[PDB]
């Protein structure tokens, strides 16, 4: 049976979860005829939207701050989320209630009349749906998958970006780095400027924005950065000099940075260095703890790993000691893989449902790794096993840090 406007949001969920999506017709379509006839295409005045294989989150979050401390109407959009639905809306810096998102589902219910949705065109429509009511200066859309047919990109932004491209698969058609450009690029727009904070950018986006007529501003052409005891940040004869380093990777943080400066937004220096140091996103190389040092990251694939390993690095006897759990989607031998260049030990769980390997199909890469029953008792004990000297990392996929980060309650 249908839900309602005063249904639990766990009834829309369960509902949107069953939807028969399979057959329906592919293309923006259906979801665009939604939004027409619901008047959700335009949320607020000025739109930003981001795509990228990694970093999607941290750069939307690092808009987020620095715009909310110039004192703007911000509504942030994104996915997936670690414990809770409400983490995908964010108006202000803050989830709304459960009750506001069921009486948005039964607005987007009401008007898509026979119109058949997916689950994130629902959620997306649902999202612009709270946007509009809010009377918001900039909405912040993260992209949920690709670009180009994502739900995401029937609004038109004012800016656009791509934070990274890297493989996030494994057995694949077509799918080199171009290809994944190419989808990822069909965000942009023409006339608006295209940031690009990905440095080895395929030529399939330049392609892609040449066609279209979009402004494409690639780091290291028209834009860069580098760490210093602050960092640095240009976009031709601007410069941005000595500023604090946030809690977010700093190349999201510098395509943040090239979105707002090609928005022509005016921002105090105060915003900027405020909204910077207030930054952050839960489970993105999040410090839970020290002496032992207990960081959560969300990393599923090898080049997250890889940004992940070269940040272990710099906070460095002392062992570090994984616990990991990933889905059998993702490029496990790559990511373990790459992960073992800091890795000392291994705490291997398994991964409830499906798509969730098992922690025998994690080990199975490993030279030598403990295996568990679930992710909170391998983090326990390598909880247990920590010297204060040592760190502790939760990684591997949404869900392990989602368990840590309940089990925590935090
Ligand atoms: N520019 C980057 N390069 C390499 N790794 C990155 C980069 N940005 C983020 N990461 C890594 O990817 C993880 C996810 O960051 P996030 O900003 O949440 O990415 P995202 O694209 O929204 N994908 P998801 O985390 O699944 O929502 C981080 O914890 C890091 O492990
Ligand atoms: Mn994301």
């Amino acid at each position: 049976q249908t839900p309602q406007a005063t249904s639990p949001l766990a009834a829309w969920l369960c509902y949107l979860e069953h939807l028969h999506s399979q057959p329906i017709e592919l293309g923006l379509e259906r979801v665009k005829q939604v939004a027409e006839r619901l008047d959700l295409l335009k949320p607020a005045p000025k739109i930003f939207t981001v795509a990228g294989t990694n970093g999607k989150g941290t750069t939307c979050c690092t808009l987020e701050a620095i715009l909310l401390a110039a004192g703007l109407r911000v509504g942030v959009y994104s996915s997936p989320h670690l414990l809770r639905y409400t983490e995908r809306v964010r108006i202000q810096g803050q989830e709304l209630s459960e009750a506001e998102h069921s009486h948005s589902f039964a607005q987007i219910e009401a008007g898509r009349g026979d119109i058949s949705l997916t689950y994130f065109e629902f959620g997306t429509l649902s999202a612009l749906q709270l946007f509009k009511q809010a009377k918001l200066d900039v909405v912040i859309l993260e992209v949920g998958l690709g670009g180009r047919l994502d739900a995401t990109n029937i609004v038109d932004s004012d800016v656009a970006a791509i934070t990274s491209i890297a493989l996030d698969h494994t057995d694949w058609l077509g799918y080199d780095r171009e290809s994944i450009g190419r989808e990822k690029a069909g965000v942009f727009r023409g006339g608006k400027p295209a940031v690009v904070g990905e440095p080895d950018m395929p030529q399939s986006i330049a392609d892609v924005a040449a066609e279209l007529g979009a402004q494409l501003y690639r780091r290291d052409v028209a834009w860069k950065f580098s760490q210093q005891n602050g960092w640095h940040w240009q976009c031709g004869e601007r410069q941005l000099t000595g500023l604090p380093v946030p809690n977010v990777p700093l190349a999201n943080a510098a395509t943040a940075l090239a979105v707002l400066h090609y928005s022509e937004l005016p921002l105090s220096d105060e915003a900027i260095r405020q909204g910077l140091q207030a930054a952050s996103l839960p489970g993105r190389f999040q410090v839970v703890s020290e002496q032992p040092l207990l960081i959560l990251d969300v990393a599923h694939n090898p080049h997250a790993a890889r940004y992940l390993v070269n940040r272990l690095a710099q906070v460095i006897q002392g062992k570090v000691r994984a616990v990991v759990g990933m889905l059998s989607d993702k490029d496990i031998a790559g990511t373990l893989a790459c992960l073992s260049e800091r890795v000392d030990e291994w705490y291997c769980a398994p991964l409830e449902g499906p798509r969730g390997a098992s922690a025998g199909q994690l080990a199975e890469h490993l030279v030598s790794a403990r295996q568990f029953s679930d992710v909170e008792t391998a983090w326990r004990q390598a909880m247990q096993d920590a010297d204060t000297q040592d760190v502790v990392i939760v990684c591997g996929s949404f869900h392990t840090v989602a368990h840590v980060m309940a089990a925590l309650h935090l």
